[PDB]
C-alpha cells in the first residue's frame, strides 16, 4: 500500500528537519561527501547568527563587555561584507570566538526573543572550534541543525513495514493558501508541526504578532477543513528540548495571559496541547494524535514515527 503524508506547519517548525531524518532513518543517510555540501551552510548559518546578535545590541543599546570587541565587531563586517559565500578562516574564527565569549554579547543573546535569531545559533557558536577546522566536514547533527528555507515542494519516498510512504513538504506559504491546499484532498495523514519554543516570540515583519497564535490560527484552518475529514491529523509539538530550557525562565503567560497553572515543563506543555486540540470542532468524529518531538534527535523521531505508522495502519490503509 502507498501512504501519502503532508507535512504542514508555520515557518521554522521543523518540517524540513523531519524530511532529513527520514533519509537518515529510513534511507541511505548523509554520507561524507553529502555532508561536505552542507559545510558552507554551516558557515553561512554561523556568520549570520553572530551578526544578528552583534546588530541587536545596537537596537537594544547593550554595550560590549571589553571595548576591544568593538574592533572585532568591525572586523566581522570586513570579512563577512567581503566574501560572497559562507566560508571560514582562522581569523574569522578568532573574531567570532572573542565576540561570542563577550559579556555584552551574551547579555544580548539572553534577550534573543526580542529579535530574530536562528535556534541553532548557540550550537554552532559553541562548537566553533570544531567547525572552524581547515578540513571540517559537517556531522549528521550539524546538517540537521542547518537552516535552509524551502522554496519548492519537497518529496520523499521511503518504505517502512512494507508500506511505502510519500512525504510532501510544501512550506508555510502554501500551507496557508486556502484554495490551493485542495489538491491534497485525499491524503492519508497530515503531520502538523508546531514550534513549542515560539510561545514568547513574534514574527520579524509583524513585530507584534505572536507566532504560537499564528500557528494556532493555521491549525484551526487545516484541522476543521472539509477536505481532510478522512485524513489523520497528527500534531508534532516540536522543539520540546528548547521549550524545556525556556519555560523555566519565560512564563507561558506571555503567550496565554489567562494561563493560571504553574510554569513547569509538565503543566505548560499540557496547556499548549489542550489549546491546540480544543480548536478541533469534530471532537467526537475526528481525533487528533499529538506527539512531543525533538526533530533534531534521530532516536526520538524514530520512536515517534514508529508510533505514527502504527496508527495509520490501524485506520487508513
Ligand atoms: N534544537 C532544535 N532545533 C530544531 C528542532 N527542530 C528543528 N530545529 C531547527 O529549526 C530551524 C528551522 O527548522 P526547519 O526544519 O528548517 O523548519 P521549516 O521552516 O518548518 O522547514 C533549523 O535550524 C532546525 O534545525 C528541535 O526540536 N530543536
Amino acid at each position: 500500500r502507498e501512504v501519502k503524508l503532508l507535512l504542514l506547519g508555520a515557518g521554522e517548525s521543523g518540517k524540513s528537519t523531519i524530511v532529513k531524518q527520514m533519509k537518515i532513518i529510513h534511507e541511505a543517510g548523509y554520507s561524507e561527501e553529502e555532508c561536505k555540501q552542507y559545510k558552507a551552510v554551516v558557515y553561512s548559518n554561523t556568520i549570520q547568527s553572530i551578526i544578528a546578535i552583534i546588530r541587536a545590541m545596537g537596537r537594544l543599546k547593550i554595550d560590549f563587555g571589553d571595548a576591544a570587541r568593538a574592533d572585532d565587531a568591525r572586523q566581522l563586517f570586513v570579512l563577512a561584507g567581503a566574501a560572497e559565500e559562507g566560508f571560514m578562516t582562522a581569523e574569522l574564527a578568532g573574531v567570532i570566538k572573542r565576540l561570542w565569549k563577550d559579556s555584552g554579547v551574551q547579555a544580548c543573546f539572553n534577550r534573543s526573543r526580542e529579535y530574530q535569531l536562528n535556534d541553532s545559533a548557540a550550537y554552532y557558536l559553541n562548537d566553533l572550534d570544531r567547525i572552524a577546522q581547515p578540513n571540517y566536514i559537517p556531522t549528521q547533527q550539524d546538517v540537521l541543525r542547518t537552516r535552509v528555507k524551502t522554496t519548492g515542494i519537497v518529496e520523499t519516498h521511503f518504505t517502512f513495514k512494507d508500506l511505502h510512504f510519500k512525504m510532501f513538504d510544501v512550506g508555510a506559504q502554501r500551507s496557508e493558501r486556502k484554495k490551493w491546499i485542495h489538491c491534497f484532498e485525499g491524503v492519508t495523514a497530515i503531520i502538523f508541526c508546531v514550534a513549542l519554543s515560539d510561545y514568547d516570540l513574534v514574527l520579524a515583519e509583524d513585530e507584534e504578532m505572536n507566532r504560537m497564535h499564528e500557528s494556532m490560527k493555521l491549525f484551526d484552518s487545516i484541522c476543521n477543513n472539509k477536505w481532510f475529514t478522512d485524513t489523520s491529523i497528527i500534531l508534532f509539538l516540536n522543539k520540546k528540548d528548547l521549550f524545556e530550557e525556556k519555560i523555566k525562565k519565560s512564563p507561558l503567560t506571555i503567550c496565554y495571559p489567562e494561563y493560571a497553572g504553574s510554569n513547569t515543563y509538565e503543566e505548560a506543555a499540557a496547556y499548549i496541547q489542550c489549546q491546540f486540540e480544543d480548536l478541533n470542532k469534530r471532537k467526537d468524529t475526528k481525533e487528533i494524535y499529538t506527539h512531543f518531538t525533538c526533530a533534531t534527535d534521530t532516536k526520538n523521531v524514530q520512536f515517534v514515527f514508529d508510533a505514527v505508522t502504527d496508527v495509520i495502519i490501524k485506520n487508513n490503509l
